[PDB]
């Protein structure tokens, strides 16, 4: 039985970047993957989404702004060519995950593990061998899997994110159950291809885990995108015909039956936890089914650390990636700093305009008790938005009046996601609105609508 | 007709120094014959940004139409996208007087010329003429362009204003500059087609910036069909009607260049003359630039000079943040200098963009500093492949101290946008290890810097 100084469990962005951190710190590690180097993120997630999200932005462009950019033409979008390239993009990213194990000396494991007992994995070997290994720590990234609507089930025409992601033709149309940002990017993308779309989302509004100003702009754009979504609405069943699916849905005691070719189930994501023996670890789970974890990544059994979306704190990929870090700090006992809130943390949903925030919106920090201040800045004002062909979006920041410190960002508007780091870096090391509206912005460009809130925060804007 | 404050142009400096000013309670009023919002608003920044972007599409489709599975023959029609940036432009300008009204700025439409230290004697449009007192003044009469030593302009020797309110395009044309001005006009002319040749009296293209960028940016041009002639003197041009002949010396050999216009785009001098300076005592340096020091305050106590005309740092966003440092240091109320302008963000927007600040890798290790390099190429960046361009990347220079960043250095997709945390950083005294520990939304383009923070810490992760 070899024996590993740390071994990692699953080779996702969190798991292939503890294990890369525990290389440098100087701990023997090996990485224990039986399908996806690089996870669901490089495989089939955020790599080969986002440059379907980029082919869909430039059909949208030479389509309805086509005559206003003076361009003339009749000309036509083959799905299949954005299909090619966003496998090219994985193939690319999942060949480099390999590179990085080789460079940092990492062991690589080729099989499922399974924990047999606190400090023994057994592994179930891709090429029908098995091999046990011990290990003073161990680290969790299993990631999560496709939640689905209850009593329902995956099907021909029933899919996950996967199969419709991997999927090179596209249907004449879809119903989307879920309004969270992996629905509404697939919208985004279907939509823009031709495909009639309509999204369910149980809440009461579409991302609702965005600010309310958000919700309310980006239900305005995808209605006028043609994508139809109803809110408040629940779908009750989901049967698939071959020909078709029917899915019924209800909402204010009044039930409809809508119908379409394939439906994608994304209604969230529930954590890996069953399968591998996480009862031998003594690991124990919330009571929403995920992985227990502390400030440092460590479960309720000392060395084994839990990270990415299995804990289910914050199910995106540079959050994963941050607590692999930090537990492979803490593990090899280096200076290293907890997350903290992860309320805090920045996100993004990337249909265009996109959509980025952090930290607490308006009204959760009215709830938590500040004294709220806020400052909203129409990109209709913004000269680099004008220049782009897209003056909609606005900037909303959140901030209490005490000292003006940062409590949360919400962004809609043109490829905004880059804005970010500003914020959050100044939340992070109390930089207030003070110190923020004394930073140069260039001009012209979309971030000087942070310079403008920074402003209105600390008083009256400039140029409004 | 007394003013607490009278500020002498109305373009970015200007109307931004006057809207301050007002906030703080004082009486303002604001003297503008021609541009209002100056050069930037009317024929610079707002236009140019608008061209650009027009540009940019006509390249993404002809560069990578089958890369995106986009098949068909389309065109495109320059006079369209003038149309549009007319209207991006005269939307700005529309919205300087709405300021003014908004901010009860008054407006006074004639040239201003000093007659005391506190009088300006006003040619009015209209034909009129008035005076007007002034406790304090701001002078904001920006520049204009600065022409090859013995050439001078004619039907086909233009300055950047032609061209720009130029609907129609030549067939080719001679730049005279490699600064980021002319490498623009080269990025939207070469794109619609348009023969272009660049030259450049200085070795490297984009001298301003860092080494590694100017070769990386000469490289992306020369692709793009962009001749570019470094090191280059022009000697003379001359206007022959049908085609423009630019007499130039490379390796201390005279050759001619010629095509149907010539855009003269080598500098800009501040305007200093014809408006009475003298009469109200203001010194100019050695360079014939308004003197101000960390206050925009000139030699007269009460009158400041802010914007191009100062020359510290031709910008729009410089132009109007000395403004506001002005207005604040006049009303007495909460500043803060801008301090070393070399740490002052910039970009080029040619696609991909240039984004920078602070010092340069050479200078840096010249100035004396314990020089820390990271450069993270955008080819391991997942944002820039899904994009499109995995061109370009994201080049740090930190000092080995405390791990101080001294300056930024990147081209690449959109980078311009990508400066805002590194300037924040660089001001308020954030090192690399605090900047290591900010997490970057994935997949973005900023991961990049996230990386070279790393790099400068120790090691990065992802490369
Ligand atoms: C369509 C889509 C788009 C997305 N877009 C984004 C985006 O733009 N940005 C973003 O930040 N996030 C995005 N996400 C989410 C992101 O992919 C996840 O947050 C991230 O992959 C989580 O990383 P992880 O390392 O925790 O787990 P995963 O990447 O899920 O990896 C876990 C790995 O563990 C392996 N494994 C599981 N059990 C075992 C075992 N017992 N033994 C060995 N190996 C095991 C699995 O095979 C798997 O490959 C997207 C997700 C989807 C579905
Ligand atoms: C083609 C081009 C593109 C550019 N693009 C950018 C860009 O993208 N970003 C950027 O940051 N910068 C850009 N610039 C530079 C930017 O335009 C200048 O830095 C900025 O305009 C300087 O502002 P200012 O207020 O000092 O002066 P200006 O905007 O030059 O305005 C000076 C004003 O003063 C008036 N004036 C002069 N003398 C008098 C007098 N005696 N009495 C009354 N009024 C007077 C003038 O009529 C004029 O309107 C560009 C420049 C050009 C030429
Ligand atoms: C383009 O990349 C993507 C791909 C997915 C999402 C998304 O919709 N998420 C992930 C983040 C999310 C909500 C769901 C999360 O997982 N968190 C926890 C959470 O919401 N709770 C889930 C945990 C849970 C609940 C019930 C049960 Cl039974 C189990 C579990 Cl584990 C916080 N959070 C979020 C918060 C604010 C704004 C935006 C996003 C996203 O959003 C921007 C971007
Ligand atoms: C897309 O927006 C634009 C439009 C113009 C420039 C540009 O070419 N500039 C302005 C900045 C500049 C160099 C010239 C400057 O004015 N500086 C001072 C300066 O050089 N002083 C000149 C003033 C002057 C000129 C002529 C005369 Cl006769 C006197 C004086 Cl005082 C430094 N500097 C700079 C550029 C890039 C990286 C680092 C620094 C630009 O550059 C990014 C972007």
């Amino acid at each position: 039985m070899t024996h590993y100084d740390v071994v990692v469990l699953g080779a996702g962005p969190g798991g292939y970047v503890a294990a890369i951190r525990a290389a440098q710190l100087g701990l023997s590690t090996a990485i224990v993957e039986p399908k996806y180097w690089g996870g669901v993120c490089l495989n089939v997630g955020c790599i080969p989404s986002k440059a379907l999200l980029r082919n869909a932005e430039l059909v949208h462009i030479f389509t309805k702004d086509a005559k206003a950019f003076g361009i003339s033409g009749e000309v036509t979008f083959d799905y299949g060519i954005a299909y090619d390239r966003s496998r090219k993009v994985a193939e690319g990213r999942v060949a480099g995950v390999h590179f990085l194990m080789k460079k940092n000396k990492i062991t690589e494991i080729h099989g499922y593990g399974t924990f047999a007992d606190a400090n023994t994995l057994l592994v179930d070997l891709n090429d029908g061998g098995t091999e046990s290994v011990t290990f003073d720590n161990a680290i969790i990234a299993t990631g999560s899997s496709t939640r689905l609507v209850p009593g329902t089930s995956l099907s021909a025409n029933v899919v996950t994110y996967e199969e419709q992601i991997l999927s090179r033709e596209l249907p004449k149309s879809i119903i989307i159950a879920g309004a969270g940002a992996i629905g509404m990017e697939f919208g985004y993308v279907l939509k823009n291809y031709g495909v009639d779309v309509t999204i369910v989302e149980f809440l009461p509004r579409a991302l609702p885990n965005e600010d309310a100003d958000v919700s309310k702009e980006i239900e305005k754009q995808f209605k006028k995108l043609g994508v139809t979504i109803l809110t408040a609405t629940k779908v009750e069943s989901i049967a698939d015909g071959g020909s078709q699916v029917t899915v019924t849905v209800t909402k204010d005691g009044v039930a409809q039956e809508l119908k379409a070719e394939k439906v994608l189930q994304a209604i969230g994501f529930a954590p890996n936890v069953e399968g591998y023996g996480l009862d031998k670890a003594g690991v124990a789970l919330t009571d929403r089914k995920a992985i227990g974890v502390d400030d440092y990544m460590r479960t309720n059994v000392g060395h084994i650390y839990a990270i990415g979306d299995v804990n289910g704190l914050l199910q995106l990929a540079h959050v994963a990636e941050a607590q692999g870090v930090v537990a492979a700090e803490t593990i090899a006992g280096a200076e290293t700093l907890t997350l903290g809130d992860h309320r805090m943390l920045p996100r993004a949903t990337f249909c265009q305009p996109n959509v980025a925030s952090f930290g607490l919106t308006e009204q959760q920090a009215r709830n938590e008790g500040y004294d709220v201040v806020v400052a909203k800045f129409p990109f209709t004002a913004n000269a680099k938005a004008h220049g782009v062909g897209d003056p909609s979006g606005f900037v909303k920041l959140v901030a209490d009046a005490k000292h003006g410190e940062l409590l949360g960002g919400h962004l809609v508007g043109h490829d905004v996601a880059e804005l970010l780091p500003e914020l959050t870096l100044a939340q992070r090391w109390d930089l207030t609105a003070s110190e923020l509206a004394r930073n140069v912005h260039t001009h012209p460009t979309m971030s000087e609508a942070l310079q403008e809130c920074f402003h209105g925060l600390v008083g009256h804007m400039i140029n409004f």
